């Protein structure tokens, strides 16, 4: 009676709302807070994310803010930063876009897309039936129930929705404290502006923003200014700090927890509600948005009819393995940034040396920026899959008449699966007539590397099925029926 | 002639190289009955390659070496693959240090070097022409004069003390107790490394080792049981007669100068590190071979002062890195499940990469060592190791350059055909010119002035004139004949 209800007006939530509308489904976002607050957590959108935004024509809107970094760094190692030039991408850079500004854009997009955004409605409880779900809400006018076919949790890390459906979501206890907060130019008139990793902690100051991580800290009331000064026990000179009017200033730990199932019947999880990690390398919102886009088109499909149950299960099948690795890279990154001068500095030396290597630099570059993600869904047996299944195609360019460059990124904005003819294969095209909602665009791309004559491309940029010369129409027939349900009458 | 202090491996080796170099060698060893037992050894490729240059390799292969090769920092899934590095000997010699000393001693005995076992050194004194060491023998004290004195004792080298060299380094914060014991309790435990939270243990028979991170008289058996606080089940242990059993720390100290006038340092007397990856004796023996021929030369006349200075210039940078790799290795070896396990995962993944596996493989086994001495740009072969090349020429018979260096003399390999260079090398004494063909030469090379230690001193591309080589010889091996 109200299609799909997403809980949380965060980035992930707004994104998911857009993809649901772009997918022809009613979206409803209930956001706890009333006046959005990003401030801290100042954001940074990496390549795979940026590439993804291009598939939605949203990239143009984010480039008014001067992104940059081509790119680096990694675990406080600056001498040999991550070089984006080593990975195949049409967008070899990161969008330095403050999360506050990001939410602003995503909200505006969902508003115009036709999705209600009541800001100021916390969710008290839930209840999952066999056909639909009901969420108890607490609005200014007062409480009220709400029915919808599916409910997705896109709130914070303390997701109530995760609680109310019981999902754990194990993870590790925090042993790293990190206090941050903006406080411009109090004492000293031009200290320093380096990261610096003393013995006892690692600080990061800036004047004409302070950040301090302590390793080995597990009753506490909210965090105070004087709380931050002593936290700078890592430095000799004791600025602390001072005032200097306060701004935001928060505290963060290195608990690495993650939902054991992204799905529980007809409840789903995304963004921080599904994975929680230390804020190192700015992978949080990146992983979230991509979770959203991966689910959006899949869920919208399930609702409208063609989206099968198997299809929805793949959301977790694909996105869980990804976040696992994020939690791990952040935990290992912390090991590399450890405040030990006796073993860890030596190690950092060697590691910096390997970041000089293209092979290894490309590796960590891929891990962080997301370019390394490839899915493994709906593989046959016995008949090994093509080299293109799961690979990302959102960054290809086509041509054909006149030799005009035609970005596949622009063709996915329709939010519909594609079939790229690349070479010339009409047998496959004709086998795809019965669709609705898959379009067949004909072109001619030489790469195709490894070679490929056809690419069944998902709404999210990733390839679902790929065709070599030997691929018959009958093979593709089944691949469509499985990915996008039965043909027309 | 020359007095080396210490009947350890390094000391015995150095003795041999001095005799092979035509100089009198005298080894004074503190202890009377040699004791290796613990520290069970392992000789890696560059070392093995080095032993081949001395025809000693044949004698060490009666014991079944092995490992082709691995592991690395307790990471077994993806061990170091020796097959990725260019070498005629892609393996490590699993030769117990006790057995090793046995061989090296026997070799020096027959080479003509006195080995009085049971003569500690009380003090020293360095003149302008010679050095005198005060000794404490069974018959009683006595002074001893020699042109040069090399310290090849333990890590607590008195010789290092008596010449004042520091030798900074870091304080130990890692305790490691080891000791042979069986079958103390249980007839069914395990045989894995295992890295718990709190420490990392390593048990065996049906051989105990326990490292604790965060600990700053003599060590007892009951001392070892509690050290196994890292494990739940408390074997501890028990007795089961004892055997050796010692304690070791991770202090990473190293001499600030391998040379002080006419005193020299080698082996543990020059570098000290945690026993991880068995790089201790390896680095030592190579120190010895690098010094041996250089020092023997200085004594006999042709060995210049500049030449002897290069011993430190070359060998110091090497041990620095060893200390560092061991310290970083310890960082990789836990005992943190919260950050360090995750890191080990990624690192294991990179050890799957050939490029990276080749890297760590080179670092450990020594294959990555290349010197940078007497540069004018230099050829691609200066400093590179040549001891593993094969020659041919008539009949097409394989002729290992390893076999030609046993004479302990510098060589000049003609490879291609360059007589202008040969004729320019007639005046020597003690450099020999062997003619042969080798297509590799990779990067290409027509001539290779090879040091007694396997490493290339000077290399020749077609453009290299006789005049260039002329100077290169005069600098490396002193003036020509009359
Ligand atoms: C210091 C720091 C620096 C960071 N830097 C980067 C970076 O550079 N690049 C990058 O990509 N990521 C970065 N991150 C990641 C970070 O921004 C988060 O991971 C990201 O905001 C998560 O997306 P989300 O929408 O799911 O979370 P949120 O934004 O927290 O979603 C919260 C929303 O749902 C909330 N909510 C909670 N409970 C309910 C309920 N019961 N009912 C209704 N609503 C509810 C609402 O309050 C709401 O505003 C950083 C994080 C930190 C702490
Ligand atoms: C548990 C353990 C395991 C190891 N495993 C390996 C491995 O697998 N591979 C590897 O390459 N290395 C390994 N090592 C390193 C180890 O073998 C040393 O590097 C080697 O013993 C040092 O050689 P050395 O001769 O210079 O010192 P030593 O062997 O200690 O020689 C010292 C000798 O001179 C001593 N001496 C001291 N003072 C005097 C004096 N005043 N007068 C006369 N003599 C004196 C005598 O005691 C004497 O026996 C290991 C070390 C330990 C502790």
């Amino acid at each position: 009676t109200t299609d799909v209800v997403v809980v949380g007006g965060g980035p992930v939530g707004l994104m998911l709302a857009g993809e649901l509308r772009a997918g022809g489904v009613g979206a409803l976002v209930l956001e706890k807070l009333v006046e959005p607050v990003g401030h801290d957590r100042a954001g940074a959108l990496h390549i795979r994310t940026v590439e993804t935004l291009d598939l939605r024509g949203l990239l143009d809107r984010f480039l008014e803010g001067t992104q940059v970094a081509k790119g680096l760094p990694f675990a406080g190692i600056f001498t040999q930063g991550l070089d984006f030039g080593l990975v195949d991408t049409r967008h070899p850079y990161t969008g330095l876009v403050p999360q506050s500004r990001t939410e602003a854009l995503l909200a505006e997009h969902a508003r115009e897309a036709g999705a209600e955004i009541p800001r100021g409605h916390e969710v008290t409880r839930l209840r999952q039936d066999a056909e639909a779900v009901e969420v108890t809400v607490a609005g200014p006018s007062g409480p009220y129930p709400v029915r919808a076919r599916y409910g997705v949790g896109c709130d914070g890390g303390r997701s109530t929705v995760r609680r109310l459906a019981a999902d754990r979501f194990p993870g590790t206890e925090a042993t790293v404290r990190a206090l941050i907060g903006y406080v411009t130019t109090p004492e000293r008139e031009v200290p320093r502006r380096w990261e610096r990793t003393p013995d006892g902690i690692l600080v990061l100051a800036f004047p004409p923003g302070w950040s301090s991580s302590s390793t080995g800290h597990s009753d506490e009331g909210p965090v105070t200014l004087e709380d931050l000064g002593a936290a700078v026990a890592r430095v000799r000179g004791t600025p602390l700090t001072l005032t200097e009017p306060v701004s935001w200033l928060s505290r963060f730990g290195d608990a690495s927890r993650q939902a054991k199932r992204y799905r529980s019947g007809r409840v789903l999880l995304a963004g921080d509600a599904a994975h929680v990690h230390f804020p190192i390398g700015g992978q949080g919102l990146n992983t979230g948005l991509q979770d959203a886009v991966n689910l959006g088109w899949k869920l919208a499909a399930r609702v409208r009819g063609w989206g099968s149950e198997e299809l929805l299960d793949t959301y977790h099948d694909e996105r869980h393995p990804v976040a696992e690795r994020v939690l791990l890279n952040t935990r290992a990154q912390l090991a590399l940034m450890r405040p030990d001068e006796q073993h860890t500095t030596p190690l950092r030396g060697f590691v910096e040396e390997l970041l000089g290597t293209d092979e290894v630099n490309r590796y960590f570059t891929g891990m962080i920026t997301g370019t390394d993600v490839r899915y493994a869904t709906f593989a046959p047996a016995s008949a090994r899959p093509h080299p293109w299944p799961g690979r990302f195609a959102g960054g290809l360019v086509l041509s054909r008449p006149s030799g005009e460059p035609v970005p596949v990124a622009e063709l996915l904005r329709s939010a519909r699966p594609l079939l790229l003819d690349l070479a010339g294969r009409a047998d496959l095209r004709e086998a795809t007539r019965p669709w609705s909602d898959r379009v067949s665009v004909v072109a001619g791309e030489a790469t195709v590397e490894p070679p490929a004559q056809a690419l069944l491309v998902r709404p999210d940029g990733y390839v679902a099925w790929a065709g070599s010369p030997a691929a018959t129409a009958d093979e593709l027939r089944a691949s469509l029926a499985r990915w996008f349900g039965p043909p027309a009458n």
